[PDB]
């Protein structure tokens, strides 16, 4: 929850911001110490990395006594062409990339110093899952001028980013896919459906290859546990709205759920979404 709750603050910073200025330069500060916070850090700078994927040598941020930033250094290099976090495990002691789920790198967290006891792979897979996460909420929110929508965009980019997760860290998330098969109710129980919305949770209104209503609910970085809390309290609120006489499923509601996994393989995700809830590829990529 500590993940989620630091993400969502950044997240609001970011919507709160005037649009002048560059999330990258104006939240640096709080970027930096958000990962100071998870590492541990004791010396840091926080670099802009360009398009060339080189870094810009002077800091939008730095953390103690930070030295200038040795561009060619090994680690530097090594990090920028890797699009990985990289360390001199057993001057630099780790570099961390931020890097967007379409692999643009961002930004670079440069560690001259922290604590050897933390200074390991509990420690770099946090940096790395809150690096990744960061990242894609510096292109996020306030990136509207596609002509496809928005909150189809926003949904793609935070499934990507939860199957790497999944894929890079054994993250969990559930996929869940409400479908409304009864016309009397479909619109009132979409609109609870949205009202419950949480946190990172994102949600998309669909029409299947039935033509019935169907409302995708992705929740990030939530376990099996959690999932299971997210129902529970979702039944409650239907009870409340509707009938405690009456349940979810007599209201026309068939749920299907995908649990999000380093386990499921490659194409279960799409086999999920399409021929199963029957969705197609230009509703979600
Ligand atoms: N991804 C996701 N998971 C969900 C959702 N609803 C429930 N869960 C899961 O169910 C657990 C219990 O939820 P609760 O009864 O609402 O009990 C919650 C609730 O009373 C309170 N709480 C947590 N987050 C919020 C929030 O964003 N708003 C409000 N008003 N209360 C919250 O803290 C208690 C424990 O919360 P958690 O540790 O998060 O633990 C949650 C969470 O793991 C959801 O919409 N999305």
């Amino acid at each position: 929850q500590s993940l989620r709750s630091s993400l969502l603050g950044l997240r609001q910073l970011l919507r709160e911001l005037p649009g002048d200025e560059a999330p990258l330069d104006a939240l640096a500060e709080t970027v930096l110490a958000l990962l100071a916070q998870y590492g541990s850090l004791r010396i840091a700078g926080l670099y802009r990395v360009r398009y060339d994927r080189t870094p810009e040598p002077q800091p939008l941020a730095t953390l103690g006594e930070m030295p200038a930033l040795d561009a060619d250094d090994l680690l530097v290099r090594t990090c920028l062409e890797r699009g990985e976090l990289v360390s001199v495990r057993q001057a630099l002691q780790v570099c961390v990339p931020l890097v967007d789920t379409d692999g643009r790198i961002l930004a670079l967290l440069a560690v001259e110093q922290m604590p050897f006891f933390v200074f390991n792979e509990r420690t770099f897979s946090l940096l790395a899952i809150l690096a990744g996460h960061i990242a894609d909420l510096l292109q996020s929110d306030r990136r509207a001028l596609q002509l496809a929508d928005i909150d189809a965009q926003r949904f793609s980019q935070y499934l990507k980013r939860s199957l790497l997760d999944a894929r890079d860290h054994g993250l969990p998330a559930c996929l869940y896919a409400f479908e409304l098969t009864d016309a009397r109710y479909g619109e009132e129980v979409q609109r609870l459906l949205e009202g419950s919305q949480r946190g990172l949770d994102v949600q998309l209104r669909l029409r299947n290859d039935e033509g019935r209503r169907v409302l995708l609910v992705l929740l990030p970085l939530t376990s099996a546990e959690g999932s299971q809390g997210y129902l529970q309290r979702l039944r409650i609120l239907f009870a409340e709205r509707f009938g405690q006489a009456r349940e979810l499923e007599s209201l026309g509601v068939r749920i299907r759920q995908y649990e999000l996994d380093a386990g499921n393989d490659r194409q279960a995700l799409g086999h999920f979404l399409f021929n199963e809830c029957g969705l197609n590829d230009q509703q979600v990529a």
